[PDB]
Order: structure tokens, then sequence, then C-alpha cells
């Protein structure tokens, strides 16, 4: 389980999803306006659902799904 943080393998590589995702807690962050929510939506390498609550905030909530595989992209040699 979930248990590290920042534990990224491939946001070496990736430089797409992190720079998106990143910019995914900034918005989210917004809509509740909370400080401590940015980090962990992209905290354990974004490997924490904590995606989905920022997505959620932008109605979005549907490229989780490529954005899922992607968290796990960053896993590579993690």
């Amino acid at each position: 389980a979930s248990f590290i943080d920042n534990t990224c393998r491939g946001v070496m590589g990736n430089r797409d999803i992190y720079k998106k995702v990143v910019r995914v807690c900034e918005d989210c962050t917004n809509i509740f306006r909370l400080p401590g929510l940015d980090g962990m939506c992209r905290n354990r390498c974004f490997y924490n659902e904590w995606f989905l609550i920022c997505l959620k905030a932008a109605n979005r909530e549907d490229e989780i799904e490529k954005f899922r595989v992607w968290i796990s992209i960053l896993n590579a040699g993690q």
C-alpha cells in the first residue's frame, strides 16, 4: 500500500504526467483552496487516488483512467 512519498521512478522520462499532474493539483487546490491538498494530489508519486479527488473538483473525473496508467509508468524502475 502507499506508504512512501514522491517515490517516482519515471518522473524523469515522463516530463508530461508530472507537469500536468502537479498542475492538476493546483486547480483542485483552488476549488477547496486548501494548502494541505496539492501535496497529496502529487504526493506519493501521485499514487494515492489523491488524483481523483482533485480531478473531481474539475468535474473531469474522466482522464483518471489514462492518468492512472501514467502514475504506473513513473513506477517503471520503481
